[PDB]
């Protein structure tokens, strides 16, 4: 139950070109397009954009906030002086506000984006008269020149990002999970705490697309960028840089030294066994385990195994059988690894020697397909079991990683 | 502390038999995947009789301990003489190593071929007597009689005839900790069927047709208590619970029911689904509704249960990347692979702009039992809602 309304921040950021932010602190939100766990809650960040014989409004919020969205706008213009709208991307997180915006500034305005957002926005809403703007097309309103660069694939196909005097208004781009303390970049405390649930983000929502992201950070690093200014999270004022290197780090998965992600099922006890022997070796190793176990007690959240993939230098793999070769969570684990963060990186798999039938694919033949190099199988077997085998696997992995 | 409960009661005199039951109310996830906060009991039974204790079955190893302190309160441990394994999963064989510890000498172990087989991979146990189907054994001035119902749920099933009395483990058993020991009590006995069917559908549901076999083969056996290996005992009436086990396996439906499953990404589905729901009702069923949503995530287990009784099931899906939404997909296979039923569906569906190459919901549901009656539409704005009314129609005259 929540006993507040959500966090509402209404600030002029710039001077000059005079810019504000409106954003608002989705702590309602518990699944992320009804998938992530989100614990930590997302911003819905918007933007007004007040020139010389124009007001843009840039983006806006989700569907369940309108009410509140046109409240705050008309703290800060009104609304009937507004005369264009940005529409980086057409997604109800940001765009659910538009026909109330629409409603409110009550004449028409010119709504701007790409050609596949046009489309977009006439499927959800019914809005009809938008212009389309090409990759690098020039815009001057209002006395300055905006320019439009398309970003498709970071996540939808109708993703651009709108440039502004050395100012990027890029939405999911640069986007991350978590409900910052401040606005932007200038407090390094707080930047090194948000940038995990940046990984977490850039995972589950562009992890499938995680090469666009090499692809869309070249075509931006051809801008000269001061400033961005994402949809969701933190805005970069001062070092959009990181925040642009952090992304291709991720994308990349460049690894953490010693981060091993170890990801289980233990339907009665037997994996868990081999399991905490394998991470106690590890231990030993020197390496520092992360460890995601599904138990009859436990459950992970999917959206914190993805997040911590990228920097792992290796993963290892746990897998209960015995009367199927992949049990239900296993399997949902596995298929969102392959869809989200599939990487060139080593893996061990320790799993039941089952009777399941022949057919079934194994964990093993599913990630034979992926990027991932497993280097070896063992067995987790029961009372037998030599845990010889156990260390044989962990040391193979560490002269792997030498 | 809080300690789970545990019951030992005397409960037939002749022969004298004994349950030992623990309410485990710290699991959270049988089999670590299905949402159970109801909680499972673990049943095990000691027959003591003239010159023979018998144990049947026996408790999760987390609760070994507490096993042989209930058991010893009954019978001095070194007294028993046999031990019977119906099934080796650990819920009910995890105690099995102490309480040979604790007897202190060799008794022989009874369990089916498969069964003996797992007792050597899971703990080493290599002297065990297999009984084949059928199969008859004079113990202690008693006939136990052994029947194998392979695949309800593993290949080593097997349960054990005692004079009328059925030692069936895990067939018929059922999650929830139940208030009292047995079925009699009519308010009691109808709170844990669907807890009964929720038991059947995510432990034993992908080999149903196991349960019709297993059922006609008991048939020509004189059942009058059925003594299962969680939750109730059945000593009234039996007969009402294997005839449950039955329509459930068969998916006997509750005129009216139609259970609604869908993800809503932003509120799209949600608007057609609302709708197609209200249909529902002003034509007089009673639909049970799933919603995955950014606020709400149903219990796949929850879900499950409500598959073999309804009439009809109606899907609401999103298009996500090249597939369809992840918790439908999910939803969508242990459906398939545990509620396989002949029943008609209705999907509702978003256009996407996915790569032709993957596959959709109707393809899922290709090889399954399930009929889809018709495919529609979801759409923003311009959404026709004469195409709702329509499905929703259709289905109504199919179900008549
Ligand atoms: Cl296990
Ligand atoms: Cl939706
Ligand atoms: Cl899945």
């Amino acid at each position: 139950h929540h006993h507040h309304m959500p966090k509402i921040w209404t600030e002029r950021i710039f001077d000059d070109p005079e810019i504000y932010v409106l954003r608002i602190d989705d702590d309602r939100i518990r699944y992320f397009e009804a998938v992530w766990e989100i614990p930590e809650g997302i911003s819905y960040n918007a933007y007004l954009v007040k020139l010389n014989g124009a007001n843009v409004l840039i983006d806006g919020w989700k569907g369940n906030y309108a009410k509140e969205f046109i409240d705050a706008l008309s703290k800060i213009v009104d609304p009937k002086e507004i005369t264009h709208i940005i529409v980086n991307h057409t997604e109800p997180d940001a765009s659910g506000s538009l026909p109330a915006t629409l409603k409110t500034i009550g004449h028409d305005v010119e709504i701007i984006a790409s050609n596949f957002g046009k489309r977009l926005l006439e499927g959800f809403y019914g809005i009809k008269d938008v212009t389309v703007v090409k990759d690098g097309e020039e815009r001057e309103i209002g006395g300055k020149k905006f320019k439009f660069v398309m970003t498709p694939w970071l996540h939808w196909p109708d993703t651009m990002v709108t440039y502004l005097d050395g100012i990027l208004f890029s939405c999911d781009v640069g986007g991350g999970y978590l409900l910052p303390e401040i606005l932007d970049d200038s407090n390094e405390s707080v930047v090194e705490r948000y940038l995990p649930h940046v990984t977490k983000y850039i995972v589950t929502v562009i992890g499938h697309y995680k090469n666009y992201i090499l692809e869309g950070a070249e075509k931006l690093s051809s801008l000269k960028i001061k400033a961005l200014l994402p949809g969701h999270g933190l805005i970069w004022k001062k070092d959009p840089q990181r925040l642009l290197n952090h992304y291709v780090s991720v994308a990349k998965g460049d690894p953490k030294k010693g981060k091993v992600t170890v990801i289980y099922d233990s339907m009665y006890g037997f994996v868990e066994n081999v399991m905490k022997k394998a991470i106690d070796s590890l231990k030993e190793k020197g390496f520092t385990p992360v460890v995601y176990k599904f138990s009859d007690e436990e459950r992970p959240a999917i959206s914190e195994i993805l997040k911590d993939i990228p920097d792992s230098e290796a993963l290892i793999f746990g897998v209960s059988t015995y009367e199927a070769e992949i049990h239900p969570l296993m399997r949902f684990t596995l298929l969102e690894i392959i869809d989200k963060a599939n990487y060139e990186k080593p893996v061990l798999v320790f799993g039941v020697h089952g009777w399941a039938p022949s057919a079934e694919r194994t964990a093993g033949e599913l990630l034979k397909e992926t990027k991932f190099r497993i280097l070896s199988f063992t067995e987790i077997k029961g009372s037998n079991m030599d845990e010889r085998k156990i260390e044989e696997a962990i040391s193979l992995l560490k002269k792997e990683l030498e």
